[PDB]
Order: C-alpha cells, then sequence, then structure tokens
C-alpha cells in the first residue's frame, strides 16, 4: 503493498485543488497520487442535501462574492456550474440601531491604528458607553463579535465581508451568488477530473499518526469499520484544518508556525411546510436579524426557511437538539412568532426539517506578523494547507489560495 | 437537567428487548428510561438494505431455525413479522470431499477432544488430508486453535449449510420476508410508545459511579460532548466494547476471557440472471478459493460470506480499490464454476459489509451466566456472548431476560 509517490490527506476543497494543480504539472507525469479522507463523501465543510426532495439546501458553505472571491468564481465557471442570485443582502427593517452603528463605526474608525488590538466590544464601548455598544453589536446577528479573542481591527473586516451587514461599512457594492444546484456539484466536478487524471481515493479512512521514514513517510490510518491500514509515501500534504492538525503526531503549532489558532462553532436548521405561509407577510427572499436565539432568519422564495447562528448560540441550539426533537421544533415556533410580531398559533408545523452542527465551523489565526499561505514542518518537510492560513480564513476562497501555494512548495520538494 | 431513572446503552436486539421487559414490568411505573446508541439507526449486527429497488438483503444476521431458536421464533410472531423458507439447506453440487466428510465425522465422533479441532481431525487422519476436509465446510473459524474440537462439532451442527454432516439435518431455517429490520422497528415502536426516549448517534466513552447512581460521558458523532446521570444502568454491548470502557472488564465482572473473529458479506446484482443456465438458483456452493461460500438467490442476486482470515483478505482488496476487488470476485467466480473470466459479466450494483468483531464468544466451559454484574457498582452487562447461543440472535434474547431480571431485582 500500500504505497504512493504523493499522498494528500483531506478531500475538502483545499485537498482536491492541491490534487488538481499537481496533476496539471508536467513534473508529475508518471507519479502516483493517493487521497484519504475520514468521511464517506468528499467536500469537508461543503455539504449540500435535498430537503424532502423538493429543493437543494446548503448545510455548510452557501454564498460567494465575485468581488471578494474571484478564484472561486473562476472555479465555478471552469467546471460549468450555474450560479444564481443570493438575495439576502438587505433588510426590510434596518433599524436605527444599525444605521447608528454605521455612523458610529465610521466616526470611531480613525482610532484603530492606536487601539485596534482591543476587543471589538471594548472598542465600540468608547462611543456612548457599554450598554449602548452591546445593543449595537448585537443588532448585526453574529455573536462572534463579542468574543475577546476578536480584535476591533479584525471586526471591521468581518463586517465588510458578510452580505447581511456589509452596508454598515463602505463595502456595500459587493455582489453575492449561490450555486443553483448545490456547491456539491463543484466538488464532484473537481473529484471526477482528479480521478480521470489517475488519482485514487480512499474515502472513509482517518489518519492517526505519521512517522518520517528514510526519504518518505509511514502513515497509520483507521477505517470507519475499524480496519487498520498502513500507507507509505514520499511526499505529503495535510489538507486538514488546524484543529485536526493539533490532534495528530506532528508538533502543531510549535514546530510549524508559532502563531496560535482558535475556532468557533456554527449551526444551521431548515424547515419545510405544506404551504408557503410567509408569502402573505411579503417575506420571500428576505432576512430578519433578531435578538432571540434564532439570530438570522431567512425566507427562500416558495421553498423553505432557515436560521444560522454561531458561538454561544450555536451551542444553545445543539443542546436543544440533545434534549429532544419536539421542543427544539417548538422553540422555533415561539421565536418565529415573536420575530414576526404575531402569536404562536399563526405559525404552522413543518412537514420535514434538517439541521447541522459544526464543532469547528470556522477556524482562524490569532495574529497579523506576516503569515504564509501554506505551512511546512520545520524538520520533516510535511506541508499543511487550510483556509485558516490565509487572509480569507473562513471562506472557500481561502482554501483555493492555500492550495495553490501548498502545491507549489511540494513542486520544489520534487526538484 | 439531563438525566433518567433507567439508562440502556446499546440498541441492538439485546438493548431493545431489555427495554421491552422493563416497561412491561409494574415496578417501573413512573420511572424514566433513556436508550443511547452510537449508530444513527437501531439494530446492531442486524442490518437490512435494499440492493436494487428489487430486493432486500441482510448485511448482518440473515437466518434462524424454529428448532434451534424458539424465543427468536416467538419474537417474530409477537410482532407479526412474516417469515419465508431459507433455501440454502443443501449442498446440491458436492465435491468429492463432501462425501468422505459425513463418514469421517461419524467415524471420529467416538474420541473424547477439547483439543484444537485441526490437530484432532489430523490425529486420526493425515494432516494434509484434514486441512482438505475441514476446508470443505466453508468456515475458517474451524481452523483456529482457540476453538476446541468440542466447539467445532457444535458449530457444524447449527449452521444450515453443513448441518447434515451431523444427525441434525432435520432443523428448519427461515428468513425474514421484509428483513429483520422489520423486527427491530417493531420493538423500537413499542418501547417508544410506552414512553422511552432514544438518543441515537451518541457513543459512551466512560462511566463513573456517583452517589447512589452513575454519571455517563458521551460524545455525539458530530463532536458534542454530553453528560447523563442515571440510577440504574444496563450496558447492552458485546465484550469487545466492554473492554474499551471506563470499567474493569473482564477482570471485575466474570473472570472469564473472551474472543472474537471478523466477518464479511458481499452482494452483486446483474442485468440478467446468468447463473440459471447452470441450474444454480436457490443453491450454495462451497469452494476452496477465497470466496468461500457462494449463494444464488432465485433471480435476484448472488452473494458470498466469509469469516476469520478470509474476511480480512477481502477487506484488504477493498482498501486497495473497488475495481480489482470486483476483478478478484470475477476471477474466483470463474474458477468456482470452471469457466473462463470473459464469460462472467460485470455487475450493475454491489454492496459489501465488513464486521471487525462479527462474532464474539466465551473461551471456557464455566458451567457462564446469561448476564453479568459488576462486583461493586451494580452495573449490568448484556450480550449474546455470555450465553450458550453466542453468535446468534437467540443469545441476545436470553441474555436480555436475565439482565432485566437482575435489574428489576435491584430496583427493589
Ligand atoms: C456553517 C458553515 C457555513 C459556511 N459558509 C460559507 C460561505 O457562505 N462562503 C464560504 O466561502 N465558506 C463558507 N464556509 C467555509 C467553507 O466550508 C470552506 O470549505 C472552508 O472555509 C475550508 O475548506 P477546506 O478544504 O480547507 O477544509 P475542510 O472543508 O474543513 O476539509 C477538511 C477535510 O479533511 C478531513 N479530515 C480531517 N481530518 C482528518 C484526519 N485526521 N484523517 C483524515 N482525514 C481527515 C475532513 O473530513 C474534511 O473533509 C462555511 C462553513 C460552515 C461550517
Ligand atoms: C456477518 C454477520 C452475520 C450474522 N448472521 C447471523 C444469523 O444468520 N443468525 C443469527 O442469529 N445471528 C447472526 N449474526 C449475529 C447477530 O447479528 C447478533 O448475535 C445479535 O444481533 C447481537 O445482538 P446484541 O444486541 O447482543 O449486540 P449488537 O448487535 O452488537 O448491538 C450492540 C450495540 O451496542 C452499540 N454500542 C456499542 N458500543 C457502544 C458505546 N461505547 N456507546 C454506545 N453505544 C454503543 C453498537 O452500536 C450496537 O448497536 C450475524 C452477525 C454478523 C456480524
Ligand atoms: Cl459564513
Ligand atoms: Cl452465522
Amino acid at each position: 503493498k500500500h504505497s504512493s509517490d504523493i499522498c494528500i490527506v483531506g478531500a475538502g476543497i483545499s485537498g482536491l485543488t492541491c490534487a488538481s494543480h499537481l496533476l496539471d504539472s508536467p513534473a508529475c507525469r508518471g507519479l502516483s497520487l493517493r487521497i484519504f479522507d475520514m468521511q464517506q463523501e468528499a467536500g469537508g465543510r461543503i455539504r449540500s442535501k435535498m430537503l424532502d426532495g423538493k429543493a437543494s439546501i446548503e448545510l455548510g458553505a452557501g454564498r460567494y462574492s465575485p468581488q471578494l472571491h474571484p478564484h472561486f468564481q473562476s472555479a465555478m465557471q471552469h467546471y460549468s456550474q450555474k450560479s444564481e442570485v443570493y438575495p439576502f443582502t438587505q433588510l426590510k427593517f434596518k433599524s436605527h440601531v444599525q444605521q447608528k452603528l454605521k455612523r458610529a463605526m465610521n466616526e470611531l474608525s480613525p482610532r484603530l491604528k492606536e487601539h485596534g488590538k482591543e476587543s471589538f466590544l471594548q472598542f465600540v464601548s468608547r462611543y456612548q458607553g457599554h450598554d449602548s455598544a452591546v445593543g449595537m453589536i448585537r443588532s448585526m446577528g453574529y455573536d462572534a463579535l463579542f468574543l475577546p479573542d476578536i480584535s476591533a481591527e479584525m471586526a471591521y473586516d468581518i463586517v465588510g465581508k458578510h452580505p447581511e451587514i456589509q452596508s454598515v461599512t463602505d463595502n456595500d457594492a459587493n455582489q453575492w451568488f449561490a450555486a443553483e444546484t448545490g456547491f456539491a456539484g463543484l466538488i464532484q466536478g473537481i473529484k471526477a477530473k482528479v480521478k480521470a487524471a489517475g488519482a485514487r481515493f480512499s474515502l472513509g479512512y482517518r489518519l492517526l499518526s505519521v512517522r518520517t521514514d528514510g526519504d518518505g513517510y509511514l502513515l497509520q490510518l483507521a477505517g470507519d469499520d475499524g480496519w487498520k491500514l498502513e500507507h507509505r509515501t514520499r511526499h505529503l500534504i495535510l489538507a486538514i484544518p488546524p484543529s485536526a492538525m493539533a490532534g495528530l503526531n506532528v508538533d502543531f503549532p510549535e514546530a510549524w508556525s508559532g502563531a496560535r489558532y482558535g475556532s468557533l462553532p456554527l449551526f444551521k436548521g431548515f424547515l419545510t411546510y405544506g404551504e408557503p405561509w410567509w408569502l402573505d407577510y411579503k417575506l420571500d427572499d428576505q432576512v430578519l436579524i433578531v435578538d432571540n436565539p434564532l439570530r438570522k432568519i431567512y425566507f427562500k422564495g416558495d421553498k423553505y426557511l432557515f436560521f444560522y447562528t454561531d458561538s454561544e448560540m450555536a451551542n444553545y441550539w445543539r443542546g436543544c437538539v440533545a434534549e429532544g426533537e419536539d421542543g427544539y421544533l417548538e422553540q422555533i415556533r415561539t421565536h418565529l412568532a415573536s420575530a414576526l410580531g404575531i402569536v404562536r398559533e399563526r405559525i404552522p408545523q413543518p412537514l420535514a426539517h434538517v439541521h447541522k452542527y459544526w464543532a469547528h465551523g470556522v477556524e482562524f489565526c490569532r495574529d497579523s506578523i506576516d503569515h504564509p499561505s501554506a505551512l511546512s514542518h520545520r524538520d520533516s518537510g510535511i506541508i499543511a494547507c487550510s483556509d485558516a492560513y490565509t487572509e480569507h480564513c473562513g471562506w472557500m476562497e481561502g482554501g483555493l489560495l492555500s492550495a495553490r501555494e501548498a502545491s507549489r512548495l511540494l513542486l520544489q520538494r520534487i526538484a
């Protein structure tokens, strides 16, 4: 036996793109390439489903901007994937609370040269105190902004990149699209191309440890039916995120970067009904940001509705799922009712629903000193590859950037 | 608050039947009952699938006998599950060694034994000749040293394909018509309607005694850490999963020692039933080559079933690539029927399943209780591996009666 020239652990968008660059290179003519992923389907945090077979939903990544994510758009085009307009870029009720924050973030703006290391909360509290800063930050519907490990300078960035709140900063001309059939369509297209150029996949295997071994490396993997397996290879990319790196045999992060990394969890839930009852309220294609636990509420045409939350509120919803389905559904009815200013009895019960919880939905770096796109083990020559090593940490575009640099460091290992 | 009065970990046939007996009991009125299992669906080593919209298949347990398993045959009827005749009760195309096989088994049966069946069967016959005839029976457990020659005659006599090699050719074999999934769903529906709550997809990592009750660590299959407090606790899991836990198994439970061996099944559907041309439907061939047992089910499909070292052989091919695995099957099919490879079609669809611990058993003649109790904490462990019927669903039912009785005791 079980052996290869090059091995990529991780069949997310980073690892699949790594494989695509390598196989396009003359200097790999004739080499063998093996790809492992601990899951049954490629994709990582890209996961499309069919909700009640009536419409495609995105349990993971769902949106991209041509302004922010041009390599991603070019990937969509190269693989003939249809894009559709993403509507949730405005509010039917931008509150004065929001436009106050627009006015207070621009007012406060010329201070981040000196103070931008402070937490975003500690920052905004300098305008109209702290109770007013909480009401303003909370109206943006992304509870990660309260975390002390989120600085003020990196908060202004977060706000400008997300489509619901991007007009609070002068980043409002950006456009947004979604895959018309599901982002899994792109994943399958790259996967087919890499397979047809001779790669071989072993989906369902988890890497456990790795030891350097002469000129190559010996990897210990475990199948999800318990079958133990050993693989030998001469060149190794780990296209996994930092949290998974930290639980391996290598010296991460000390011997790799120096910097420290964190992560926050994400939760999304979708509900279908027999009738599109929100059309009477003129809510199709709209998004509401509320202070109750659903945080962001989305109505998608005829088709369905969903909510999307993060950090402490993600953990809240996943506790309800653990206390039982009825009750989870029933607290959605309560909070939907108050978001619309009506009584629980006007909100029907769903036919079918789906949810997903990501223990490490988004992983980021906690510095910047100039951090490179992909990393290299100080001692063994293993290469790491993650969205979390780029300026686009938290976005698919970040995966494609790190893949290009990572696949270039390994090309020079090969000459 | 995340807690219960009673907790059962394991939603195989043992765990669900444990829950079924408890909710039937008057002494459990008022009390709360929570069932965990690490899989997303219930049934353990019972697993029914649909290969092609055509037919349902058994990735795990597939057959029972009314004579050998009266309680299982009774569960089927208590839940109104239709049965069907299991055809693979006869080796219609015997090989030379089959004929000698009945004769030597009745011939060696005097010798009192408890020794490894390979060394024994080669005591009164040539060693290279014993390998020839043991292997004609199609189950490579029979070559393991950890299996006595006593154990081996009990194995030959209870499997539908070689039972006529003993004076047991008169047992009947049945399969489920819609799959044993239908028996699992029946018990699950009952236990849920009496008010039990399922947390499927959670895996128990450890357990700690805590005052009068116990405190459980669980991990969801998406990472969510969980803690559950209960007062009474059944662990309806096999020994191999007892060993990976917080508790001192087996040292502090039985003082016996247990083993296991792995199993593999593979199913193939085609465009046209090419095997009828050989008068081969509803028939089973035992061959020497890696497929070890080849079954032909009417028009619908063929499969193969192997154990122990051959089970690892096939799981190996799978890890080297789906293609070529299919080509191994196609080479070995050709030698089994004695034709060239190019006459054997490739299949439309196929499914396989590998069971790292397919069957687990006890290594002793400890005249083995049906369920166990932890000397100190009062935790009860439930498994087919503790009974005379280990490796059979009937043992899960028997271990369940006992485990729920030891618990109903302690509740008063
Ligand atoms: C809720 C949510 C919403 C999102 N929304 C957006 C959005 O709208 N726009 C956008 O651009 N991005 C979004 N993202 C991010 C997007 O999912 C990208 O894929 C992500 O930024 C990085 O992809 P990746 O290939 O680097 O890593 P991953 O997709 O995380 O892939 C890593 C893979 O390696 C595998 N793996 C890990 N560890 C091991 C091991 N020890 N052995 C073997 N195999 C292993 C994993 O199974 C995984 O498949 C969202 C993410 C989440 C969770
Ligand atoms: C290939 C194969 C063929 C078979 N053919 C037959 C046959 O024809 N006739 C027959 O009678 N029997 C057959 N069997 C055996 C039959 O499947 C078993 O005897 C019976 O199902 C065992 O029931 P059980 O509840 O004791 O254990 P299991 O079926 O093993 O259920 C145990 C459950 O505990 C769960 N679990 C384990 N550990 C943990 C943990 N730490 N946390 C949470 N949950 C946990 C598991 O997910 C599992 O669901 C076959 C088995 C195999 C593998
Ligand atoms: Cl996002
Ligand atoms: Cl069996």
